[PDB]
DNA sequence: AAAGTATTACAT
DNA sequence: ATGTAATACTTT
């Protein structure tokens, strides 16, 4: 069991905002990653389609807006050591 | 239509 | 994978 996509600090950061809630919705994922993180609402969203475009994550669109799904479960970033 | 939330493309 | 941008859909 390895890590499917490649982690770095921007890339961890939004991941967390995504596990701190069940999954989330862009509102929720913009209003959080914006307050905390310099990143503007479209700065924001690299790391979420490229991610999703590579594997690291996977949007769902959910009866009422859409929920960005963690593709990953498992790994969810392996720091390996020095 | 406005505001808010969703969705994907382009350039780096 | 990261930064930045554009456009569409949903709810109000």
């Amino acid at each position: 069991m390895k890590k499917i996509p490649q982690i770095s600090d921007a890339e961890l950061e939004v991941m967390k905002v995504i596990w701190k809630h069940s999954s989330i919705n862009t509102n929720e994922v913009i209003k959080e990653l914006s307050k905390t993180s310099t990143w503007s609402p479209k700065t924001i969203q690299t790391m979420l389609l490229r991610l999703i475009k590579k594997g690291a994550l996977n949007h769902h669109k959910e009866g009422r807006v859409f929920v960005y799904t963690p593709n990953i479960d498992e790994s969810d970033y392996i720091e390996v050591k020095s």
